[PDB]
């Protein structure tokens, strides 16, 4: 009596968990469509001067094509122009400032600051005296980036994801778009949770996580594709499962670099003179995460459950 | 009689299996080097006026370095020179076409157009009038790749191909390239099968596509990677398996962003204004794809399949 | 007797394996922020002339952000100026030389020449004499790296590490950094095991390479972050081991391209004319490799290690 039942229960652990199956890893690769522009008027302060920041943004401005299933969106950023390498006073800080000489110490370096030291205590503004350094000049303001992201409106841009999965041991591949479906459309949790299409507001929605305040500083967010694929004719299910991580800390500490931001540097050359502009660039980058199981009849990995089972047959009938 | 056949058999499952042997999943470090060059003498079309595009073209001309796996060969490319921020009518298409200022809203956005509408319809050529944009200016033209791929020597080139291993839980690394081998080889299916040298067109022809069409309008093509390798000593075999697989969908519908192409940007400043040139890049990415799993005599392996076997033995028994 | 020993060391061999537990694969994305800048003063040959290279080198200077799991530090540079298209002799090498014209055939390409010849054979300098050809010139020279590299500064850099982990299957997300920390550190195999702050000589100390040997032609250096991760109750641990491969072959053959070094191509115009700047860049990319395996308790895993555990119970019963 109890005997048959612990059969069926060990068999319903069969069916369930999917033993008679073999499990073999997923093979994924990435191809993402950014679309969308931004129009920004803003004013930034620069130097302590208001200055008018207006441009059309297109795609090959704010992103660049994906690499290692990651792809990047700028929302804001500080341009720092015509920096040309020689002798300057580094930008006020609290370790920058110097009362004499004897402050800097040539060939110092410091990791908050972008030059070497030569020894110097000079002038910053009016009384205000920083320790001079030889870098790229002028240095980079220590200024916290514009309270409202530059590229706001980057929350209504529109990704596409292509997906490509492969299964080498079973050798069966699938995309993540089906063929003759319906393109036009945006993701929704429930009313199309297969369309590829996604907005980056809806995305950070999912996760809760206001879209806007991590545009200030950036933010690494995640693009989870699951893939739970059975293959054996009496059932059969191999389709994509979106969820939406955000994969940044935010740990909000000076000490950390929090958010996402980096230095790009445009070099130039003006009246005979070598020449860079350095863009401090924040944004969000994607990071595209595939994971997926594939499972398909194994005669072998059945006669090993089997195996299992009878012997707790056996020793079942020992027990009573 | 049938119950030691039942032994040999299930001791076949074991050896043909590895059942004996524990799985490790493998790790693996892509470097690769592209090798070829180009020389692109052709007429392509701007707006409206036959023109001469010649140019050498060599590797910094159309790749830089992998980045995550995956590298990238320019085959085609449309220019654009002399973008400004400004005021221009959008390029005529069937959503861009208006009669009157009434057909432009200002403000209005275009998943197929590149620049923020002003609200008023103006000429484009002749009569012909589309709805007045603020973007670069001037849109870039609607306009297909050019019939024959600018850098149709593509398909020539070598990519060479070192793939670095590691297994931790065995404690085991080895490379892609074994020391002493003739590296002045180039890989074919049976003369040279662990020659790492390929050919992009020999890969086009495995794969049963021809170079050609997927070069004018890009694609992403596969190169896989496998390792079976067993780590035993009664026997031995740990080398790769070379296959190419077509990534990309091939949908051919100008809905889904076919092929492959980006639009990359070159900013520079002229007579104190600044411009940008924007090419829409043609190419095949190349995406490495590395899968391995490392097998060894695991004692509780063993002796777990063998309790999986006592079982089907006792039992076995009872059957008869 | 014996029995009851073979039960306990079985069961040994499943709390030291862990099969009472599931293993899930891990899954990692990666931010690294690379810190520090070097000073450069060195004398390079051009052409048989001496010239003083110097400049400072900040982060938009030698590296960009890590895509897929990787970022690359320049350490040594070679920089050819004022490239345009046009003809001009290929550089003398043993393949480059030519007697007279009939050693030049036109159209001809070569794996080490980055130009097409035009079947001529003219003078480079003085009476030697190479085979023209069609490219952009002048031709790079064909010279080793600089003996000192120019970044040797290159391994007092620091790269901080953040690593996110999350398994799905658990619902189970953990990141490289605990909250409160004391950032401010230098990792130690010892002494600070956990601290992601790294050096890049400490890594080549600890692979026991010479960092500026590598630096002088570049290489490929691998950081690996192990995470053994239980997730029970009764005992838990699931921090990350950090441990350094250097990946490169170091084959040393000119034939094998060895070292890490790609050519980076800075286009502008001068005079009305198209011109260029090739920068052979030499550094060491680092890729950060994470690999994990998450365990936790499953009913049906340890149900299937009883089922193989009381086969060798009756069966062990038998062979005494
Ligand atoms: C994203 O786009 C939506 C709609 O295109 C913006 O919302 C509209 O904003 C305009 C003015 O900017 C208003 O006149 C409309 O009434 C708004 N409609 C809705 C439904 O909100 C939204 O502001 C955009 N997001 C950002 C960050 O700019
Ligand atoms: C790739 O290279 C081969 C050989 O270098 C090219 O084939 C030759 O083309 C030339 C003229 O371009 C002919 O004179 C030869 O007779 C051809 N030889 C062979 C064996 O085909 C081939 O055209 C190149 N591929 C591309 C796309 O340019
Ligand atoms: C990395 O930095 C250390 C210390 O900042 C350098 O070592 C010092 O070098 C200076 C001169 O360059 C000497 O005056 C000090 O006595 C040295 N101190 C120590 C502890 O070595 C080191 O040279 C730097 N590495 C490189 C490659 O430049
Ligand atoms: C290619 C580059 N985009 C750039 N876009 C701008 C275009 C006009 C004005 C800008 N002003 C400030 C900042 C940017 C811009 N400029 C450069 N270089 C980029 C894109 C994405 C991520 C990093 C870098
Ligand atoms: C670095 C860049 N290559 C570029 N190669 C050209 C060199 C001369 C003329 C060209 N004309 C049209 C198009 C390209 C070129 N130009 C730029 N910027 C590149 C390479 C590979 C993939 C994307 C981008
Ligand atoms: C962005 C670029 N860095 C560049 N840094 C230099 C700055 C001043 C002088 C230089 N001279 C020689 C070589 C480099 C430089 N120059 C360019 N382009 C880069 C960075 C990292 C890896 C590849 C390329
Ligand atoms: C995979 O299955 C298809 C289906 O017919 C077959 O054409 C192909 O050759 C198979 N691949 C391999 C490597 O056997
Ligand atoms: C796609 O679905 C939308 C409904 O959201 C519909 O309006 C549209 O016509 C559909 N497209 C096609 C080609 O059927
Ligand atoms: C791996 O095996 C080699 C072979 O001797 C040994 O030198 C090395 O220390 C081993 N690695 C570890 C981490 O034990
Ligand atoms: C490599 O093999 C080729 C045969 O395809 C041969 O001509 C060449 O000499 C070999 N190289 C060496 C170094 O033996
Ligand atoms: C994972 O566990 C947390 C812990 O409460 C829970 O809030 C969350 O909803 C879980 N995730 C899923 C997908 O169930
Ligand atoms: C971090 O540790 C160092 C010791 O190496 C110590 O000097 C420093 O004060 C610590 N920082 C904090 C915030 O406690």
């Amino acid at each position: 009596i109890f005997h048959a039942l612990v059969f069926s229960y060990i068999s319903f652990a069969l069916i369930s968990d999917k033993r008679y199956q073999k499990k073999e890893p997923l093979i994924s690769s990435v191809h993402t469509k950014v679309k969308g522009i931004a129009e920004v008027k803003a004013e930034i302060l620069e130097n302590g001067m208001k200055k008018m920041v207006s441009g059309v943004f297109d795609t090959a401005d704010y992103t660049f094509p994906l690499q290692g299933n990651s792809f990047f969106v700028m929302t804001n950023f500080i341009k720092t122009e015509g920096q040309q390498q020689g002798l300057c006073p580094d930008f006020p800080t609290a370790r920058t400032i110097c009362s004499s000489d004897r402050g800097c110490k040539k060939g110092r370096m410091d990791p908050q600051s972008k030059g070497i030291q030569t020894g110097r205590c000079v002038v910053y503004k009016e009384r205000l005296k920083t320790c001079e350094v030889s870098a790229w000049c002028p240095i980079e303001e220590v200024k916290d980036a514009p309270r409202p992201a530059l590229l706001n409106s980057a929350e209504n841009f529109t990704v596409l994801i292509k997906n490509n999965i492969d299964f080498p041991g079973h050798n069966y591949t699938t995309r993540n778009i089906l063929p003759g479906v319906n393109i036009t459309c945006t993701f929704h949790k429930t009313q199309n949770p297969q369309c590829p299409i996604f907005r980056l507001g809806d995305i950070f929605q999912e996760t809760g996580d206001s879209f806007s305040d991590v545009a200030i500083q950036g933010g690494i967010m995640g693009i989870e594709i699951y893939w739970d694929c059975n293959l054996d004719g009496w059932f059969h299910h191999c389709r994509p499962k979106y969820s939406f991580r955000r994969l940044d800390d935010k740990t909000t500490s000076e000490s950390l670099y929090p958010g996402y931001n980096f230095r790009y540097a445009k070099y130039y050359k003006e009246n005979n003179v070598e020449k860079r502009t350095l863009i401090k660039v924040f944004g969000i980058r994607f990071d595209i995460l595939v994971f997926g199981t594939g499972g398909k009849f194994n005669v072998i990995q059945l006669a090993v459950y089997i195996g299992s089972v009878i012997s707790y047959f056996g020793l079942a009938t020992v027990f009573i």
